[PDB]
């Protein structure tokens, strides 16, 4: 892209938008257009520089870029929601959640690295259909993974596998112990993004909130791996379920996209003679009521608990969610 050092018309604008990377409600769709459909690459790269991770872990810049481009390529450009823009968004959302005052200096550089990396790979090579669809159609993926966290195991396998491609091992200068530790954390995190685990994960988070302990500066105290990994699992899970907490213009576009992917699964189901899964029937749809339902029973309970953990750091995020819930409610057709 560059031309004799000084920046292009677009590059300048992209660079301007990337100044918002520490903010909730980054214009992630603008960044995707401006970057030539490379939101994951430029946002990861920007975040790594901001956190000084290339120096801390001796990551060569060219290896980082080469890996990010290869990883981004393996998200499907023809899947409406579970694509590279989603991955970029979850990465950036996790990045902001990591900077919350209630967790200052709680996580090591390595844990910070695991959470961002996990976020980047968390839906890679998603085919645009659910675990239950993959199980019900007796797919190769479901067969490989024995019906258990089918997609999530696959996102991990592809994520780690791509590190072994030419000039792609972004972790080449980590010690053996660091590589082990990072690999384990990443697996624990991504496996917890499986939506069938939400209830168990939320219930454990609640327990932690009720028995919450903080240090002599309001900062959250975490004694052991169990508690540390649990917070990172919920953090990334929250980032994954962050669309309803973003400014409405971002939220609506996320909803438009997920409904398209869902409807596309339902058509495929209908062509095979199967029952149409919840949310996937374009002839029996209720988009607004469904978003209200998803917020009340799933997203709000999660983010409310997260907000308690980090109180009051996440109040604005919770207020936007509530406002967006009010708005969708108000639209429900009579
Ligand atoms: C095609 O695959 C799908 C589609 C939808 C869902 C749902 C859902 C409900 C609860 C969940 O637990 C936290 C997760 C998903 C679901 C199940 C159900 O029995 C009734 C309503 C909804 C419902 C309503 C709105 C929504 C979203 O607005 C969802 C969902 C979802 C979803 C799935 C995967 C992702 O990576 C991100 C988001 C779901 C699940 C799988
Ligand atoms: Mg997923
Ligand atoms: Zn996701």
């Amino acid at each position: 892209i560059p031309r004799f050092g000084v920046k292009t018309e677009q590059e300048d604008v992209l660079a301007k938008e990337l100044e918002d990377v520490n903010k909730w409600g980054l214009h992630v769709f603008r960044i995707a257009e401006l970057s030539g459909n490379r939101p994951l690459t430029v946002i990861m790269h920007t975040i790594f520089q901001e956190r000084d991770l290339l120096k801390t872990f001796k990551i060569p810049v060219d290896t980082l870029i080469t890996y990010l481009m290869t990883l981004e390529d393996h998200y499907h450009a023809d899947v409406a929601y579970h694509n590279n823009i989603h991955a970029a968004d979850v990465v950036q959302s996790t990045h902001v959640l990591l900077s919350t005052p209630a967790l200052e200096a709680v996580f090591t550089d390595l844990e910070i690295l695991a959470a961002i990396f996990a976020s980047a790979i968390h839906d890679v090579d998603h085919p645009g259909v659910s675990n239950q669809f993959l199980i019900n159609t007796n797919s190769e993926l479901a067969l490989m993974y024995n019906d258990s966290s089918v997609l999530e195991n696959h996102h991990l396998a592809v994520g780690f596998k791509l590190l072994q491609e030419e000039n792609c091992d972004i972790f080449q200068n980590l010690t053996k112990k660091q590589r082990q530790s990072l690999r384990k954390m990443v697996i624990d995190i991504v496996l917890a993004t499986d939506m069938s685990k939400h209830m168990n994960l939320l219930a454990d988070l609640k327990t932690m909130v009720e028995t919450k302990k903080v240090t002599s500066s309001g900062v959250l105290l975490l004694d052991n791996y169990s508690d540390r990994i649990q917070v990172l699992q919920n953090m990334v899970h929250c980032a994954d379920l962050s669309n309803p907490t973003k400014p409405l213009q971002l939220y609506r576009q996320w909803t438009d996209r997920i409904m398209e992917e869902f409807f596309r699964q339902g058509d495929r189901e209908r062509e095979r003679g199967m029952e149409i899964s919840p949310m996937c029937d374009k002839h029996n749809a209720s988009v607004e009521k469904s978003q209200v339902g998803f917020i009340d029973y799933i997203v709000h309970p999660l983010w409310e608990t997260w907000a308690d953990l980090v109180h009051p750091d996440a109040q604005d995020i919770l207020d936007t969610l509530e406002d967006n819930r009010e708005w969708y409610q108000s639209t429900i057709p009579q």
